[PDB]
């Protein structure tokens, strides 16, 4: 028959099991523990504390989607694929698929996705009793989990959007919702003469200020507590906007945007580090996992080019430029976008 | 990179945003309202009473995975994969994976996959508050729904089972856990001479009655409520048990297969329809998905052709002929195992 390839593309897409035995291989560690020597499902389920048929009945998925194989009767290894959840492997899959740790989590969102389209609202609350940001502030666990999967490469991935901007005549550097600070770390190191401050919620002041501690830039990097929605606490010649605006709706991306531009210097910019595809360009898996996570996560979006162009004049600013950021690593299209006031 | 395409598979693989996308578009029935004529974003998003914007990034997941393509400027039109999830496609995708409806509702409990490989016990309870039949006892529409997607195409699913029997030494036929009759219903049919009995739960015997009277059996197929736990309410010379075991576990698996035995004539057989692939042909998506939805589900399990061998000698019984059943429809392999009793 003719369409019983299109039958099994549609189940394959449609399987709610296969994603979350991903996830519980990843939160089981079970591809670490098989590589450390556990390959039969009786010393795999010794080692995760599994009932064993139950561990062999995982397995068997696991095999039929090609993340392991049976090298010898009874004793499994990972693919080139199932290695992709080994914890130190620099894609860091694994913590992603963790379902203990903040974004995977937060991913059981989904599972009221149709709540999510008819009123356009989050239902991570729903099902965790806060929304998004105040679930971290109540479980401070769950708060530096997100914080370190968010600056897991930060040693190095700011330095390409650091790199990407002319610092000469910035003087004070604003990280706007910054995370650990390391972005602003990453413009101090490249721009010696550029003092940065960072503003963050609790708790991950604290991991920044830590962080900044450890890299020896305390002098040159301050972290205040506070809200981005409240007047910013001080004046800055660039204002960093990181994976921040995505996090909201148009209504509060605008005001936020509007206290950035309060706060500028004259002359000064607001750089936004985030993804800016075409509307046209946009209908690609790297856009819609981000978007679609911002809508059941939080009620935010990702905006397409057109839709910048739009947010940017509702704030009185004008899209000067757009730099596309190499990311030669795993291809994940990234953008660096310069806000300047309007006329 | 080498490792681009290996990481591509794993992130497909592990998202749960897809298969909500694919059971949202589902049961928001955005395929059949297409084909009626609504194209557009804001045409669909009426018919649908969602929101535009969030429907429209709804819609480019599934342009992204596949299921729609973008024909003019904001039209969009299904693909050969969309297709099949309109309600009257052959394959019944569209209510199979409808989040209102029995199956994909029932889905919800793999969110809690790890706990059921820990405990080998479903987690369905832990999500709606009771067990599954149980569920469905005190959600009569629920109910309906499940016995309707296993009886889809019951006029003629039934009839290579029933057609894979020689029937000529059959007096009396009982279906044990038989659904809407439509098992009997065919052996009725192809065995004028037999009398058979249905024995299901309260609800299901309902339309299995009105089920038998609409295809005018009355007089030849009765309908009893009980439990098949307990002893069975007749004896017969063939006692069907049509993908029942798979939803228990293997001691009370072994306990229905002892009341069929225990209800045989002399000379009778005990007929299971169902899978029963070779371990070694086992690791296979159509085999996982039904054996892991029996884990989480209800604690079931599928069983091997080496664990029948077993189960069957556990209940006193042997596997006398195990008979592969076509399925030239969508390729599904079923079996129709044939037990008797043990020297
Ligand atoms: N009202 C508020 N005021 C200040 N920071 C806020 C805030 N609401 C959310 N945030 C911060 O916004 C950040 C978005 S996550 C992005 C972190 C970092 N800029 C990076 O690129 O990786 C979070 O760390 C969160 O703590
Ligand atoms: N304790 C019990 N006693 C009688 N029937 C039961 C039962 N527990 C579950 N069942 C029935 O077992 C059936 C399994 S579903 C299979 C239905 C049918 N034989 C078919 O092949 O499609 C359900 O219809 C359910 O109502
Ligand atoms: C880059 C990225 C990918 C993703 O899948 O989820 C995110 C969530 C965030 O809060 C910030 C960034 C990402
Ligand atoms: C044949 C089949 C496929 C599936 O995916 O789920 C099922 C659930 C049941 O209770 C009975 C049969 C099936």
């Amino acid at each position: 028959p003719q369409q019983i390839d299109a039958l099994r593309t549609l189940i394959r897409l449609g399987s709610l099991h296969t994603p979350m035995v991903v996830r519980t291989a990843a939160t089981l560690r079970l591809v670490d523990h098989i590589l450390a020597g556990a390959r039969t499902v009786k010393a795999l389920a010794a080692r995760t504390d599994t009932r064993p048929e139950a561990l062999l009945r995982l397995i068997r998925h696991l095999v039929a989607i090609g993340l392991l194989e049976e090298d010898a009767p009874g004793e499994f290894v990972p693919t080139e694929v199932g290695e992709l959840l080994a914890d130190d492997h620099p894609a860091a899959q694994r913590a992603w698929h963790d379902l203990t740790q903040a974004v995977a989590r937060a991913d059981i969102s989904f599972t009221r996705l149709p709540d999510a389209i008819r009123t356009g609202r989050p239902t991570y609350e729903s099902i965790y009793g806060k929304p998004f940001y105040e679930d971290l502030a109540g479980r401070p666990d769950l708060r530096a989990s997100f914080d370190s999967l968010l600056a897991c490469d930060q040693d190095v991935a700011f330095d390409a959007p650091a790199a990407a901007y002319d610092w000469t005549n910035v003087r004070h550097v604003l990280d706007v919702g910054g995370g650990k600070g390391g972005f602003a770390a990453a413009i101090a190191r490249r721009a010696p003469h550029v003092s940065a401050t960072v503003l963050e919620m609790a708790g991950t002041v604290d991991t920044a200020r830590s962080y900044l501690k450890d890299e020896g830039l305390s002098d040159r990097v301050d972290v205040v507590e506070g809200d981005f929605f409240e007047p910013l606490p001080r004046k800055a010649d660039a204002i960093i906007l990181s994976f921040v605006l995505l996090n909201w709706p148009d209504h509060d991306a605008v005001r936020i945007l509007t206290r950035c531009a309060e706060a500028l210097e004259p002359g000064g910019r607001i750089l936004i580090h985030e993804r800016d595809d075409l509307h046209e360009n946009s209908f690609n898996e790297q856009f819609t996992e981000l978007d679609l996570r911002m809508l059941v996560f939080l009620g935010g979006a990702l905006r397409t080019r057109e839709k910048w162009d739009g947010l940017a004049a509702s704030a009185g600013l004008v899209v000067e430029e757009v730099r596309q950021l190499p990311s030669p690593t795993i291809p994940y299209d990234l953008s660096l976008l310069v806000l300047a006031p309007a006329a």
